[PDB]
């Protein structure tokens, strides 16, 4: 006699699996009491969680709207061709010069189906460094030569670097380097630059190498599409990103790609026009994924719709103003950061003109509630001791602060960095050591009980805090 | 302006309130699920607990690395659930975590056996598994007569298919073995999409290790059935097994990569005490090779739907899927049809309609429009893709409303009659599809069929959310 | 002061180079003492080694004729130029279908720019299979995965085998696999098969699958000149040969390919063209090899206004009839010869039945002065052991053996296979064991002096055995 | 009925194959009455040219000396051994340290055999640019992304450059571009570069990449075999070479190989031994090529023999003195030479100062029987045309000239530039008119006569002038 469908099925969580509720009642209040500046994190809405969590999970249907390889998809598709005409829509494309693929699980499958579509297995891809500010799915090898990416392991990766005087990309050397290496795709957009990017200049050097030009946007793709960022869309082929860090979405990607005539070309057919759409759907599905995500399409489609509003845009300035109240403040009490400001959502903190490591103030941060990342600095490539720590501004203004609620931000930070010298001065520079003022440090508590009362101090996006069950 | 909109706002309102086209659509697909009969043999209605876990803060979290060995911090309790997950899906399994380990990031099925592959060969390493018109699926590798690569599996890898007898309907071993001692795949690949019969993973073994081929098992389909001890289990057998979690299993969308680890059996040749070493190259092909963040709150609803999977209850339900397969298939041969290898041993039913002078889009079109869902499907020696010569039909998501094999015999003269409209169509406009979409068209048998299933469907539970609750009634 | 230009650079090899010269005379002697049957061997003329050794080695000519990259040419065009209409007359190709690249090397060379020119890297390859009489240049791997030629290195391949039971290839089996696997090169010919090629069935097995067709007709080169083998040139794309077989000229290699209007097919443009010239020639050179051997060309040119002349279809018979008459003698013995007969220049001999192995026979052969080389038989792994020896009739035929000749070389076989026999029931199978009879052996002795009295009584092209150092 | 074996097969070539025997000597002709600047160009001995036209062509010898695959080997491998042996000692290698394999058929054979057995396909390769005075075999793709070489066709390829306003290589930007691009294996050596190499720093730059280190020696194999040039040998892991060039010898390529206990290295466990030999002789048989050229291998032994006496270093001396004279001659002109002189055996001359291009002056040289090549100059790759000339002297050195010789040559070239400028004058620089000038154009008939008596006047090795055809 099979267990009532009611019992099962139609239950509660906090019924079924008391352990998974309470762990994520937990995650809740961690996320409301801390300071979260891991600038690729966001709190998205429960507008958006509601379409997330929904019986949307249960379809199966491969394939794209109006060609899908079986049935039922009647309202499946309507969702589908809704979140990509929002897409098109809160990135300002015309639909007959841009089509978008609204597919791809997240935001490496995204660059690696949009890597598949374009080229053939061992064609050469040049990214931005990883200590440049680049991301892995751009290309990633050691010195010793082992593949870290799988980017670098289907394909054959070369890395472009910023200027080490500057911080800035030296396009110079990248045209330089692109020009022996001749990659077929040259990448832009990055994870931990913090200025924005000269797209023209790229399309320039792409055109003289005879390489198709790819933006990866996912870190400003709220700023792109509150028109807060220079326009990708307006000089390369094609445009991938995520929709969970700065457009404050679900976790899922998308691929934007040219249609329609090609542009004037050095000795090549009057009438052609780009052949993107079908190559990139096909590496989408059937070559790479399985069933889309409906949950994720549909949660999206919220996402893309609450992008598109004024409301956002005032969002995305708030962002940008936030990042840069951050920045002025850590220089005003002589703290180094990298290009010595900000024209994004981030702020790279240099660290080595204290004596700290970004592994001991990632460690001293975390132990009260304060959580970045740390990350290298003025694309230093040599080992697994980054000098600095990457800090973004999009998940705590999602939760109303401003300048000045960011101004105190940097004096917690300050205090923090404070903290962590003072416990390297007492048990020195080795970390087995340092470990031991992070237990039982009453000043730490304090410090983290401050922190904690002013995150709890401001709303919360996603659910209500009023109904969480560990308020204390 | 420069005032941002108030958090409440945009940011507590509920969807129906924010997006009322976006929630106006998921109630007409809520009606959809409920007041059809669900047939596709992949699918199936997941728990509202799940649902809950699935929509949650989880989806906030950036999470790059394992549990105990993460890039950033923060992640004390996506340890918990994270770890929670890994341990329940070997509890589920029956896996001694000394001898086997298992990853839980994988996006889905596609990504969790690209995953295995990039963990395990070098690119243009060979590959064999079971061919698409044989039951197979394309992530197991599949490029066209033309020469065209389909899957991502024969892009970046060597594959090259085995295929069922010609007569019995049953994996031919013998060629199995023959094709592999002559093309040496590194890695052997077995479980299908719509293969109707059981595996002997100890047959694979055999083959494996004459081959000198590692042995996996993608055992997406029947997941739920081998949890449940209703099917072989090729743990006993396999170096690795992937799965996706949303089909039998009834999780949320998702993949998981088990592997063997700890003191490898005694083989002639190998150094003594040597050890299984898939872990490690396996977490790293998931992150930082492929993937990037984890999707914590399909990990933390997967805790919950291997929770609910690890039940007397849940075996009881795949004892019945099981039941209800056979159910419908003996009630479709005892009507004249053809049912490949004549009869199942899983969750599936294969229907050959060549005998029927039709094919497999015509009637899977038909259904649709009388509110029956399920898919064409290639039965051996089919080339078309766009017009097979079967359907699939699968037991999963209709017996998780409850339905018993005297239901699943009513589904059964449900799709006797829609064959019967098809050939009553064929036999009246033409057999070219252009000629056949006319009779799709006021067709008043055909709106009765889809009166009397939508009635049918409207009868039982739903699992997942209220009907009481849902917009269209 | 440097050393006078005559002093190093016109004086006799003997006079120079005395120990060299010495070491060529004692190769010289072993060549007309001994019985030769390595069926790819074969005597060239003194003509041939004429033009080889010729100051044709100075020039540098990196491209082809009436487009090198250097000056200086105007001869060097000539000779490539004839060589190259000499090459197509041979073998009865008109020239507006049929173009041919006379650089490679030498046959491997040959067969890697014919891959390298239609094919990217780990596009898939089918060949016949080593233990069915194939050749390591079409693929071969090895049970444990060890890639062993280049072809399987740089491409995917997959052998095809002969049928089992008649020991010829099996077209079913062939069809079914490329079915299968989708090669887009299925390569034809070998090195060890004894019959002849069904070409058109693999035409329409290639058309069906839709690979190009590639011959490699190294071996029977001579033969298909001759028109005493069938014409792989009626429906191969590309044939590759050496030129140092059974065509009885410099060690070469050579590219044909097909030119001119295609058939009719599908999706292929009404009036279009093959295409295959440029990439051929590009794969050579400058993709795969540098500045051309022109010797070798000039001396290959020689060789093929010898091969298209009465004279060598009489040759051509001779082999033939040598090799039937040397298959036939050693059946009628007793011995199990693959196919039971042979169509072309050679006989594979089945040792297993005689629980001998190829390495056994090749070396009492080889120390009696008969040589020979183990070879792969079906069902064989073994790279040191394999279960057969092949045996060619080109070069004793050269030197104008003829039937009876060849069943008195039976005899010879029939003798060392009897003493392998005898050592291996003595001492036994182990190597070390059997090695204990390969000295002493009065009978082995016997043998030696037998093989080299009959060898020294035939005459010998390419040099003049009155006036050679050890007679 | 066979045709007689001495009519076909000891006849000589001139009565077998006039046509083809009438063309040689032609190019003996040719070959002793212009002025050969081809810096990969010699003449090489006429011992050599007889152990190259000889019977050792007829042997088939798979495998190397003592593990053979099959018989008739005796003296295969006493030659064989004998050449490996002269190898290393002609260069100075103690055996225990070192090893070489002498079968590969020529230099892009010998290249391509090392990448097969040091690399997989793909890895990273870096090698000289061509227009840096690199050399095809090291990878070459072209600015639309051709791939033009089989290097960067299976391997992946980038090159560094020399400093474009000095012409030396720029040590600096390679030592960059390797850590960048993380080579598996890094080249050095070139076929138009006038200077020697820094094998410590490339050592140094190997060292700090991960990288293996190979020298392409081809074009001074002899000056280095004569101890005047820098000994890759010391810090290369392997050589690889064509002995063509100035080595004098046959045409064919080696490969050597380190061997026995690897120098102290962090990272690296003591007692660690180099273990390149199986490698590098496996991928030159079975896996690439074929049967060896066992008249080529018995001719290299002959050209080793020559170039280790005190005569083959007098000759190497000579041709360094004779390239540092051209050049020191045409900078007394006013005509300008990369890097301002030479440390080896070439010149690079920059037309550019002179508004020529390199094509222009080597079609007005050709028709006036003086054969050098177009060359880029300063690492150039976006000339529409090469801006200057490579002239070596190994080739008329050969002949026996000395340093007056090369001023006398010199001054044919001035005169060859200036009448090139004269018609560049009244035609322009269009080609299709430049063209005009290069008929009925008596200031170059007087030139051609000049150059053409003047070359008579000297000796020629390999044949006898005194007896050839044309006289
Ligand atoms: C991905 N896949 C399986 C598959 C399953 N169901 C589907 N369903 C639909 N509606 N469309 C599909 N493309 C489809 N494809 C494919 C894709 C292409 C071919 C294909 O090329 N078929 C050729 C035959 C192969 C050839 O001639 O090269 C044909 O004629 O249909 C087959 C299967
Ligand atoms: C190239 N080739 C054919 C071949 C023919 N004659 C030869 N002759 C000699 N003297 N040596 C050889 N290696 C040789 N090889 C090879 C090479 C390697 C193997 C091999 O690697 N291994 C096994 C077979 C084991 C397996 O199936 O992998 C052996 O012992 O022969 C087989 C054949
Ligand atoms: C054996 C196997 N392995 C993997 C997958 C991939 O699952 P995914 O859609 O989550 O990627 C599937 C999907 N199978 C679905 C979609 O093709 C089906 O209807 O059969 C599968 O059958
Ligand atoms: C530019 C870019 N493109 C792609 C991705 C991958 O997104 P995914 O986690 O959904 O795979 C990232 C993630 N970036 C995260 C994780 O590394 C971060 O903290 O910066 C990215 O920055
Ligand atoms: C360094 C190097 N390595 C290899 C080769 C090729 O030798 P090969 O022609 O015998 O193949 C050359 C030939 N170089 C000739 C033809 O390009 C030249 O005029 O320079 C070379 O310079
Ligand atoms: C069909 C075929 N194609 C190519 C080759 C290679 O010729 P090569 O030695 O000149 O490379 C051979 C060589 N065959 C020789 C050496 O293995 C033999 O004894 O059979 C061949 O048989």
């Amino acid at each position: 006699a099979m267990e009532p469908v009611s019992s099962w099925g139609n239950t509660s969580l906090v019924s079924v699996d008391p352990e998974i509720h309470d762990l994520i009642e937990k995650e809740k209040r961690r996320q409301c009491r801390g300071i979260e500046l891991i600038a690729s994190e966001n709190f998205t809405s429960f507008a958006v969680i509601e379409a997330l969590g929904s019986a949307l999970t249960n379809k199966y249907s491969e394939g794209i709207p109006g060609n899908r390889y079986y049935g039922g998809n009647e309202f499946i598709d309507e969702i589908e061709n809704l979140c990509r005409s929002r897409a098109l829509e809160a990135f300002h494309c015309d639909p007959a010069a841009w089509g978008v693929n609204v597919q791809p699980y997240s935001g490496s499958p995204a660059n690696f189906a949009a890597y598949t579509a374009l080229l053939q297995p061992h064609d050469r891809i040049m990214g931005l460094d990883l200590p440049s500010g680049g991301h892995l799915t751009h290309g990633y090898y050691t010195s010793g030569g082992k593949k870290i990416s799988a980017t670098s392991i289907y394909f054959e990766s070369l890395p472009y670097k910023v200027n080490f005087t500057t911080g800035y990309i030296d396009y110079d050397k990248l045209e330089e380097k692109a020009l022996d290496f001749r990659p077929k795709l040259l990448i832009c957009g990055g994870s931990a630059y913090p200025r924005d990017w000269d797209y023209a200049r790229f399309r320039a050097i792409a055109d003289k190498v005879g390489a198709l030009l790819l933006c990866d946007m996912a870190h400003i793709s709220g700023l792109v599409a509150a028109q807060e960022a220079a326009n990708p869309f307006e000089y390369c082929d094609v445009v991938t990103t995520t929709t969970h860090k700065s457009l404050r979405g679900p976790r899922a990607g998308m691929i934007f790609y040219r249609k329609g005539p090609k542009p004037p070309k050095k000795g090549q057919p009057e009438g052609a026009v780009y052949d993107f759409e079908d190559k990139i759907n096909f590496a989408v599905f059937p070559a790479l994924q399985g069933g889309p995500h409906n949950h994720q399409i549909g949660a999206l489609a919220v996402a893309l719709k609450q992008a598109n509003t004024p409301g956002f845009k005032v969002y995305a300035k708030q962002v940008k103003a936030n990042a840069v109240a951050l920045g002025n403040y850590l220089m005003s009490k002589g703290y180094q950061i990298v290009t010595n400001g900000t024209e994004n959502h981030l702020v790279l903190w240099d660290l080595r003109p204290l004596g700290l490591t970004g592994n001991k103030v990632e460690k001293l941060c975390d132990l009260c509630s304060i959580t970045l990342n740390k990350n290298a600095v003025f694309g230093d490539s040599s080992a697994l001791a980054p000098g600095g720590v990457r800090i973004g501004a999009p998940a705590m203004t999602s939760r109303g602060l401003v300048e000045k609620d960011f101004e105190q931000i940097g004096e917690f930070l300050s205090r923090a960095v404070t903290l962590t010298l003072d416990i390297q001065k007492t048990y020195g520079k080795l970390l087995k050591d340092f470990n031991k003022g992070l237990v039982n440090n009453k000043d730490l508590d304090q410090l983290k009980a401050d922190v904690e009362k002013f995150s709890a101090s401001y709303e919360m996006p996603g659910f209500l805090m009023s109904e969480m069950k560990y308020k204390d």
